[PDB]
């Protein structure tokens, strides 16, 4: 047995930004009251993981990455009434805590016991589970899926269908919830719409899947990586158009296919430029743009109001606006009724010792996800 | 016995930014095929005549000014089928063409005819009615208020009740309008919600209405000027705040009096930094933001796009979202069923010879909204 014992596992623990994740021994501790440990099944390699190795994301170091992921239930600490030993799981790097004001509301879902904003690097408690070589390490948005073994707050898991394939319901617990939310929710595409995709990596082409299961008439994809077009028209998209192949900015090539602007947006790329870009292709009187990237840290990007002022909607969300508990069983079991394919998003399956490997895959333009099976 | 003939009137002419407006003859032709001319009776001052002053908002000099206001039809142009001599009208500074992309559309109301975005002072074929001394002078956004007698395009007037009390429903031209629709309209506010609403001039005070309208519970009124509460308090603000008489920035403020953030909040002064500032106080999963304010031209403001990402939209409008030609008519039947009130934006009036003064009186922080009588 292993409940209520320390665990000595392997992880991937990142001790500092820009150099690759030392694969090692890590002890985990048993759960806490309220506490869930899991084994981990497979992880996805998601750019706001590659944003940490950047410093894109500033989030304590040394730190076990990872939040895109599914495993089964080693244990349970006192007081944990929603997952039992033996169940699959998704851990939600949005908590759904049920309790406050954000978790109440219909439409939100950035629930406050997030990690996200200021992040602490923590379990709930204000402490971490994991040590490494003697030294504390931190967690990652409660989750920390870059590891044999983690240790989350039950308000940051959900119990999913039994039979689930986990090397690739895994991607719901970001890419593809986030990209489909965005645009089945958030920016609550329309029939016969036409849209704008910037960015076609795993989260753009769920926007694709998303727009195109709304009805859009039009999906453009824009990516400066031609070699992602052929994917993207296959999930969806009508056109794809590389910025680097005209003269003119491509808002206003934009405008012009759409004789005179979208009518949803998305950046999913994480520039500032192409946050104001996606919002300008967007036409002026009721356009709607929603950002999606995660943007470098603490800068801000400038733009003229006039844009806003004319009638346009700029929003962004996380995880597509889901609620993150009640809707990730939801999904894998939509996924299980095969509303939805998740296979065009995986490119590339390692075992997780190729961590390394997997993100240089991402970081050359060469992959879509790559699962890593533990 | 004027139809077809030039009339020589007095009108209110800028020549010059930031002079006062010079009462003097002007002679304006007879309307062309779908236009119409129009004896104005009352148009009030808004703040965006004074930004044509003021060199806030950029439109070709020299001009008639003035878009809030309402007249009598004088004479129609050949094809003119919407209004009649003798019909009481309210000129749309917002056109309704009926035809375009976005009056087609649901929700648009920014008419791709309009003379805001790119202002050329003109009727819609490219030429103007109004000479003085000799000399062409520029319309404004199509509807040029400010003369006894203005020519205006088809798809900016409206037909309204024959028993209309004009020198009250002039205010429907733009700043109740405005106000009111981007609450109810734009913003969508909701039974029980909490608003913060900065700047309680004639259109924040009209947003104001338009939350109380929608069943807010808490209007939060903000504004430098402290004389302006009580008129607010009195049209549904709650509670007012002076950000002068804080410490902490007002975003800050307005967070912990709302306990984390507002359901809605309304720009409606024009400044760069409280467009972010009234973004910022909304509460972030799920708060909505709206400019009304005019912005200094040409200038760009600066902003962390995490605000969005976590959850906040962002938007803004024209004329509070109405498409102008169905809506008027409508608005004043309303009004005359005491639906809602006008009387409280209302502080002063004069003659329209007194013109200057008016805008003495709003400059020097007096005014809500003065009334100009020809
Ligand atoms: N809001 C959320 O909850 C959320 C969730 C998941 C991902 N993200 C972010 O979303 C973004 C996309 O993630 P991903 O799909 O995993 O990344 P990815 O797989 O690297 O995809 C990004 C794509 O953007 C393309 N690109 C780069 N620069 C440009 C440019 N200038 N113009 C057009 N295309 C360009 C690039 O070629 C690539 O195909 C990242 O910033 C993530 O951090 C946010
Ligand atoms: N979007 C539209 O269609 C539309 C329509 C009508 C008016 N406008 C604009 O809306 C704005 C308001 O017009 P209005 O009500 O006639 O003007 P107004 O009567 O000058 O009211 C503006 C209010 O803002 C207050 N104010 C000034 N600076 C600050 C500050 N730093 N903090 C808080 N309050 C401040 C000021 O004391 C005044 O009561 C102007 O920019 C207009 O150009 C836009
Ligand atoms: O990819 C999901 C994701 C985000 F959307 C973030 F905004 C963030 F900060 C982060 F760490 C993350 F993993
Ligand atoms: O007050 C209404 C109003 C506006 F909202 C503008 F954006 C503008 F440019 C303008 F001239 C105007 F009069
Ligand atoms: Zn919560
Ligand atoms: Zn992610
Ligand atoms: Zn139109
Ligand atoms: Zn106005």
């Amino acid at each position: 047995s292993t409940a209520g014992k320390v665990i000595k596992c392997k992880a991937a623990v990142l001790w500092e930004e820009k150099k690759p994740f030392s694969i090692e021994e890590v002890e985990v501790a048993p759960p806490k009251a309220h506490e869930v440990r899991i084994k981990m099944v497979a992880t996805g390699i998601c750019r706001s993981d590659d944003h940490v190795v950047s410093g894109t994301l500033v989030t304590p170091l040394p730190v076990i990455a990872g939040h895109e992921a599914a495993g089964i239930v080693e244990s349970i600490g006192e007081g944990v009434t929603t997952v039992r030993p033996g169940d699959k799981v998704i851990p939600l790097f949005t908590p759904q805590c049920g309790k406050c004001r954000v978790c109440k509301h219909p439409e939100g879902n950035f629930c406050l016991k997030n990690d996200l904003s200021m992040p602490r690097g923590t379990m709930q408690d204000g402490t971490s589970r994991f040590t490494c070589r003697g030294k504390p390490i931190h967690h990652f948005l409660g989750t920390s899926t870059f590891s044999q073994y983690t240790v989350v707050d039950e308000i940051s898991v959900a119990k999913i269908d039994a039979a689930s394939p986990l090397e690739k319901v895994c991607l719901i617990g970001c890419g593809f919830s986030t990209g489909y939310g965005s645009a089945v929710k958030v920016a609550k595409v329309t029939q016969g719409s036409t849209c704008a995709v910037f960015g076609l990596g795993g989260v753009g082409l769920s926007v694709i899947m998303g727009c195109k299961a709304a009805g859009a008439a039009r999906i453009l994809g824009v990516d400066i990586n031609k070699d992602k077009f052929a994917k993207a028209k296959e999930v969806g998209a009508t056109e794809c158009v590389n910025p680097q192949d005209y003269k003119k900015p491509i808002q206003e090539v934009l405008t012009e296919m759409s004789n005179g602007g979208v009518d949803f947006s998305f950046e999913v790329i994480g520039r500032l430029d192409t946050m104001v870009t996606a919002l300008s292709c967007c036409q002026e009187a009721y356009g709607v743009s929603v950002i999606v990237g995660v943007p470098p840290d603490s800068q801000n990007l400038s733009m003229n109001p006039m844009l806003l002022l004319s009638g346009r909607t700029w929003k962004g969300a996380i995880f597509g606006g889901f609620k993150s508990k009640d809707s990730v069983p939801k999904l894998v079991a939509d996924f299980m009724a095969k509303k939805f394919a998740l296979d065009p998003l995986i490119t590339h399956v390692l075992p997780f010792e190729k961590i390394n490997e997997g993100f240089d895959l991402l970081r050359s333009g060469e992959s879509i996800r790559t699962i890593l099976t533990f």
